[PDB]
C-alpha cells in the first residue's frame, strides 16, 4: 500500500510527482505533495525533524524511481551550469542514503558495489568542482545521524588526502567509501551520540567504545567488503599514540584509517560537540593530546576555513 524512502534522497529543484507522508502514531500522514520542490530555503521542510524514512503510495513508486535517478543524473553532469548548492544537496544526501542502503542491508554485495562506484562519483564531484567541498560543508548535520557524518567525513577526507598528496585513484576511493560508513558500528545504537565523549556517563562511554569492534567484527568476512573499508571501519577511533579502544598506535594502522580518525575527531567536534569549527583544531591539541598527526590537523583546519 506504501512504501518507505530514505528523506535523504528528497533534494534540489525537480519537482516531485508523488505524495510523500509521514509516520505519526502509525498512521500514514500527508506531508509532501505532487509539485513541492526541496531547494534552497525549501530544504528546511526537511531538516531539523528528525527525519529519516518517509513513504509514498506503491503506485507512485515508478514516478520516485524516476525521480530520483534524474536528480544524481543532473547532478553529477559537470557540463550543465547548475547551482553548485543544488548539485551538492542532491549529492550528499544520494551518498548518505547509499550508505544507509548498506548499513542496512550489509550482506547486499549489490547495494555495497553501487555504493562503491558512487564513492567514485563522489571523489571525481569534489575533485573537478572548485567549491563542491564548501557546497557540501554547507549542508549542516541537523539530525545529527550517522550517515550524514559519514558523508561529512567522507568529504573532509578526500580534500586532506589531497593535501596529503594521496593521488591513486583506488586509494581515494577506498578512503571515501570507508569514511561513508565508518561509523556502521553505531547503527540502531541506543546511544545518544549529540553530547561529548569525556563528559558521557561511565555506561555511554564504555557504549560508544564498543562500536569500531563490533562493526569491524560483522563485516570483516564479508568477501565484498573491501579490506581497507574493513580497516577504517575498525580502526578509525584508533590514535597515534595508542589511546583508541583498540589500543593501536600509528605503526599498527592502515594509514588511510588514520587519515579517516583525523578527518573524524573534527566532525565529532564540530557536528556532535559543538565546538566552533575555528577552534575544532586547538581542542583537539590541547585536549586530544598527541591523538592525531599534526600535519592532519592543520591541514583540516585549513579546509574548514577554505
Ligand atoms: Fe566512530
Ligand atoms: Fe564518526
Amino acid at each position: 500500500d506504501y512504501v518507505s524512502i530514505r528523506v535523504s534522497t528528497l533534494r534540489g529543484d525537480q519537482k516531485i510527482d508523488f505524495n510523500a507522508y509521514v509516520k505519526i502514531n502509525d498512521k500514514m500522514i500527508l506531508y509532501l505533495r505532487r509539485g513541492d520542490s526541496f531547494e534552497g530555503e525549501r530544504l528546511k521542510r526537511l531538516k531539523d525533524k528528525k527525519l529519516r524514512k518517509m513513504y509514498i503510495l506503491t503506485d507512485e513508486e515508478n514516478s520516485y524511481r524516476t525521480y530520483l535517478q534524474k536528480n544524481i543524473e543532473t547532478a553529477y553532469d559537470d557540463t550543465t551550469g547548475k547551482d553548485i548548492q543544488t548539485r551538492a544537496d542532491i549529492i550528499q544526501g544520494s551518498q548518505q542514503n547509499n550508505a544507509e542502503e548498506v548499513f542496512e542491508n550489509p550482506e547486499n554485495v549489490e547495494s555495497y558495489n553501487y555504493c562503491k562506484d558512487a564513492a567514485g562519483k563522489y571523489v571525481n564531484f569534489i575533485m573537478s568542482n572548485a567549491q563542491a567541498l564548501s557546497a557540501v560543508m554547507n549542508i549542516e548535520n541537523t539530525d545529527k545521524t550517522i550517515s550524514h557524518h559519514g558523508v561529512t567525513v567522507s568529504t573532509l577526507s578526500i580534500a586532506l588526502a589531497q593535501k596529503l598528496g594521496i593521488t591513486d585513484p583506488k586509494k581515494t576511493q577506498l578512503l571515501t567509501l570507508g569514511a561513508l560508513l565508518h561509523d556502521y558500528g553505531h547503527h540502531h545504537s541506543p546511544l545518544n551520540l549529540n553530547q561529548p565523549l569525556d563528559s558521557m556517563s561511565p555506561e555511554d562511554l564504555a557504549l560508544w567504545k564498543k562500536h569500531p569492534i563490533e562493526g569491524a567484527q560483522k563485516v570483516q568476512d564479508k568477501k565484498h567488503f573491501d579490506q581497507t573499508v574493513i580497516n577504517i571501519i575498525g580502526q578509525h577511533e584508533e590514535t597515534i599514540n595508542g589511546t583508541g579502544p583498540k589500543g593501536l598506535r600509528e605503526k599498527d594502522m592502515d594509514p588511510l584509517a588514520v587519515l579517516v580518525s583525523s578527518a573524524n575527531a573534527m566532525d565529532r567536534l564540530i557536528t556532535f560537540e559543538g565546538v566552533p569549527k575555528a577552534e575544532a583544531a586547538k581542542k583537539l591539541m590541547i585536549d586530544h593530546v598527541g591523538k592525531h598527526p599534526l600535519q592532519h590537523i592543520q591541514h583540516l583546519n585549513d579546509i574548514l576555513k577554505g
